[PDB]
């Protein structure tokens, strides 16, 4: 099971870890991807998770979009976890760099409540442009299920823990 996590609350845990390496190690029931509405896994967490699947995540995602159309900002879909997890929950947090409404971050985290346990990144953090400290606060105030947050950047992880 999950090892080395700092317990933030009753249900939120955090670790300075590479989410791809973490997923390969734990093989969780659910790994969350920091997805965009088109499921184009080009960079950040999505680019790293997709590269770990040898592009199988992108091939599956393109078929999903061809059938269903784009996701909503704040929405999600459950697809295969490939070699990383049983399932991948692709969650679209607002991208502040695209001028998307930061208020949608709570809706994005609500998707986590449909899964009893998840390995996840901080939604809208990194290349999505939101403040990761704010993302962690929305996570702990929205998610009620057991979430294991992986924060790649050590300096950001320390800042998140020290300011919690
Ligand atoms: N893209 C991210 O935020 C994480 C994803 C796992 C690997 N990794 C390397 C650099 N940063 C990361």
């Amino acid at each position: 099971s999950f090892s080395g996590y700092l317990k933030l609350t009753d249900n939120v845990y955090i670790k300075n870890a590479d989410i791809v390496e973490e997923a390969k190690k734990v093989k969780p029931t659910v790994v969350v991807n920091a997805a965009n509405v088109y499921l184009k896994h080009g960079g950040g967490v999505a680019g790293a998770l997709n590269k770990a699947t040898n592009n199988a995540m992108q091939v599956e995602s393109d078929d999903y979009i061809a059938t269903n159309g784009p996701l909503k900002v704040g929405g999600s879909c459950v697809l295969s976890g490939h070699n990383l997890a049983k399932h991948c929950l692709h969650v679209v947090g607002p991208n502040v760099n695209k001028g998307e409404d930061i208020q949608l971050l709570k809706s994005a985290y609500e998707n986590f409540n449909q899964h009893e346990v998840l390995l996840a990144p901080l939604l809208s953090a990194g290349i999505f442009g939101a403040d990761p400290i704010h993302s962690l606060r929305v996570c702990v105030d929205t998610v009620r299920t057991n979430v294991y947050l992986a924060v790649f950047d050590k300096n950001l992880y320390d800042k998140l823990v020290s300011s919690f």
